[PDB]
């Protein structure tokens, strides 16, 4: 067992594409067994996404064409 | 004034840990992607070019 | 290949939320020192000792 | 929505096989500030933030 663990201990499906300043795409490895999906807000509160393709891959666009 | 000026392509998708997409701002005209390496090493992704779309395909785990 | 091309120390350590250190390597003849902002937004720090020093200090006391 | 990301730190590491620290900031995540190095390998640890271990790496790693 590493010295690590997961950052998200819960999740989010409330929130709007426009309060997020940043996304962060994290990768399943030894420090979680599920990837992540941090999302930044403009006044630098963090949540977790669940994995679903709807939310992200709409907030990516928010983000991506912004 | 963004922090991604140079950006690369130059990247194996396979050594990719995480990324952040960063929205436009005050200080950013557009759209940046910053990539981590599992040297830790941290690098800019090309917006245009289509690394990025298999990349982040591969950490949601393919 | 650095990812910190320019570097800043238009930065208010107050409103610094991370500070990534990172080795100078095979890709970087220098550190490179990025900090996060509460905003999300991710900055270049120039390498003068004064601005990193009090910049740890303080995100290691809050 | 977020939580400490360490759970425990390790002592036994040898500074020069840290290619990367991060210094998070205490907040609404984790009540403490955290020290995560990364090594060459990519595998990450967190350091002690009472050890004077931590501030050897710093200086170690800022002077390229």
């Amino acid at each position: 067992d590493g010295d690590l663990q997961c950052l998200c201990v819960k999740t989010t499906s409330q929130v709007r594409p426009r309060h997020i300043t940043s996304l962060e795409v994290i990768k399943a490895g030894p420090h979680c067994p599920t990837a992540q999906l941090i999302a930044t807000l403009k006044n630098g509160r963090k949540i977790c996404l669940d994995l679903q393709a709807p939310l992200y891959k709409k907030i990516i666009k928010k983000l991506l064409e912004s």
